[PDB]
């Protein structure tokens, strides 16, 4: 399955926002981030990654697309506003087993937030 998640700034918390911030796929499904707003990427959160995936970064306004394949819980941001909040999570599977690890990773303040609140948002 393909799933789409857009890079907001107008009219939007921060320097912008991931919408949804929260999505729960399957291994193989692919996520699409676009560039609806300008000045955004995507890119992998350091800490945030299972064993088992490759870290990703995006160039500012590309259409980008990222197929999940290893399953747990991933941290992304935008890499500008990331100090700003601007992340989001992508949990693969059910049960995520490095969900503890990602819990416990290191963030600024205003993406932590986001994040906690993100994890909780997927029923974890
Ligand atoms: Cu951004």
């Amino acid at each position: 399955a393909d799933f789409e998640v857009h890079m907001l700034n107008k009219g939007k918390d921060g320097a912008g926002v991931f919408e949804p911030a929260s999505l729960k796929v399957a291994p193989g499904d692919t996520v699409t981030f676009i560039p609806t707003d300008k000045g955004h990427n995507v890119e992998t959160i350091k800490g945030m990654i299972p064993d088992g995936a490759e870290a990703f970064k995006s160039k500012i306004n590309e259409n980008y697309k990222v197929t999940f394949t290893a399953p747990g819980v991933y941290g992304v941001k935008c890499t500008p506003h990331y100090g700003m909040g601007m992340v989001g999570v992508v949990q693969v599977g059910d049960a995520p087993a490095n969900l503890e690890a990602v819990k416990g990773a290191k963030n600024p303040k205003k993406a932590q937030e986001r994040l906690d609140a993100a994890l909780a948002a997927l029923g974890n």
